[PDB]
């Protein structure tokens, strides 16, 4: 599972997900990253909601499903405290849920507020071993990646892992932040270097997109497509491979000040979901209701009409 | 859509949904009755829980999701008022959602029942909707006689704009095999034509919940055999009888929730399966005994097959 986060130099939010799901399941088996709520969340500032919040899930367990995980974060993220939010959400529901011996996952999140300034808080956090993140500014420019990892001494799915910054924008530019993570799972020694590379591209993508005045929605998927399409990530290309030796990926993205949503999944034969998940809430915007979920053939052949890659 | 909500003798809920989803829609294309949280709910009491809650919800299938309604139902149940936190939820959460402000009228349905221990048992259950019509059905073990209603809204009230609530209560003995159904024939368009047609379907649907409760099943059992009446009915918009796709082809969304273990079972664009909900409850059940909640497409037909739920291969298609 890979994702990413945006906020746009307006504090428009967007947050999207994309997956190959679990090594072996059952063709037509969907989870997390499909599901509205479940697998990314983002909603601008409004009545009861006085941050913008972005929210981006992975992991495995169906523990993300069980607690609509994402949509829980970002209202959560609404208390004072950020880190002490996302810090409770994690060990009620990787721990303490009633929704197993061990419960295995992780997020990256963002929420801002105008101070015209942004300031931007930003966290990830994790019960695996280790997840791959990157994040980037427009206006730092260089994007940094970091893998974080479990203390020592801690055991997967029974601690907490969680740290974050704060990034304070310029509301009058065409800037924004981009947070991304590449997988959240076993730490690997061997392709850290290549996991943080590709976090590095896929931030660089999205802050590109920002600068050229593209919709953080739009920031969001050229940041999935890069995650997407590395060997090295389950999703895309290189996804796990189903029981019967297929790949079937989910996607899904959220637009914050549209509330949009667009999703995808059982999806084979596209080389990036995500694009096609995007495409999905675009078409929403243009508009009966269009549809904002697809699976299996009917989503390949919508992706194909619409002029999507496939592979 | 089709639906029923379910308690035991012992306040053990459940839930289910069925749909065929939009006619026309487009291949694939999967709706609120598959999809965790927006089309039934079941939670039984627990710590931060004094009620069992079950919800089932019908109507536009988009407004549903984009609100997630049933697991909100559920939610805004937890308060004393069960009647003021049903109307507020459907007024504030769903009629004025921020989510679906674009919308000129947001259409849909819901039936919950809560329960307490006070041995015997409180049942307190409900229906609203803001489609012009909802057609419900209901009954309890002990009182042997199932009851229809078809609720309209009032007069100068305006579709997809105002609410309609309407409920009872109901007190169970705890020591038998007793146990209460709330079940709905779908919530849309008035039609006196087949009015009788839906409310019959209820009614035989709250007998095979019940029977099902005296018999000792699981709730989960009984809601299922609520929803495979009221999916075989061909009037109704799930199982025989779904509306077609663009293709002119079946797809069908279905799900349950089980209060006592909180476990879900789905079904998402599902072809040539009779009983798409029989479907669901396998997974739900085959989860009890990590196992798959949700199943689309070519997969979830093949997975039917494969664990003996009955097929019509004529009815299935698979594209390529
Ligand atoms: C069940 C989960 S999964 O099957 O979606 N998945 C399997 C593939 N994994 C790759 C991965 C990516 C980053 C990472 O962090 C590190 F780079 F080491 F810092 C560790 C592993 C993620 C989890
Ligand atoms: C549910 C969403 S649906 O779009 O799948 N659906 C299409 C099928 N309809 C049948 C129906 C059932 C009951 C009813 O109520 C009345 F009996 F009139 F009291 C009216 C129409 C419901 C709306
Ligand atoms: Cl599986
Ligand atoms: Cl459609
Ligand atoms: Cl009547
Ligand atoms: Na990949
Ligand atoms: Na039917």
């Amino acid at each position: 599972t890979v994702g990413a986060v945006v906020v746009d130099h307006e504090g428009n939010v967007a947050a999207a997900v994309s997956s190959g799901g679990l090594a072996l399941k059952h063709p037509g088996r969907v989870g997390q990253a499909a599901l509205y709520g479940c697998g990314c969340w983002a909603e601008n500032t409004g009545a009861h909601n006085p941050y913008s919040t972005a929210v981006s899930t992975s992991g495995c367990g169906e523990h993300l499903v069980r607690t609509i995980l994402a949509r829980e974060c970002s209202h959560a993220l609404q208390a004072e405290d950020a880190h002490q939010a996302l810090l409770e959400t994690m060990q009620n529901k990787f721990i303490s849920s009633p929704f197993e011996d061990g419960v295995l996952g992780g997020v990256i999140v963002l929420r801002s507020c105008r101070c015209q300034t942004l300031l931007v808080e930003f966290l990830w956090s994790h019960t695996t071993e280790s997840m791959c993140v990157g994040y980037m500014s427009a206006q730092d420019g260089k994007a940094k990646t970091h893998i974080s990892r479990l203390p020592p001494g801690a055991v997967a799915g029974q601690s907490v892992a969680i740290e974050g910054g704060v990034c304070r924008l310029e509301g009058s530019g065409s800037g924004g932040f981009v947070l991304v993570h590449a997988g959240a799972g076993y730490h690997s020694e061997s392709k850290a270097k290549e996991y943080k590379h590709v976090c590095k591209r896929a931030c660089q993508k999205a802050i590109e997109k920002l600068q050229a005045g593209a919709l953080a929605t739009d920031a969001v998927t050229a940041a999935l497509v890069e995650l997407e399409d590395s060997p090295f990530t389950n999703a895309g290309m290189g996804s796990n491979l189903n029981l019967l030796g297929e790949i079937e990926c989910d996607a899904s993205i959220m637009d914050g000040k549209s509330l949009n949503f667009g999703a995808v999944g059982a999806l084979s034969g596209i080389k990036n979901p995500v694009s096609v998940a995007n495409r999905l809430l675009c078409e929403g915007q243009k508009g009966r209701i269009p549809p904002c979920f697809l699976v299996g053939e009917g989503a390949y052949r919508w992706a194909v009409d619409h002029g999507i890659p496939s592979c």
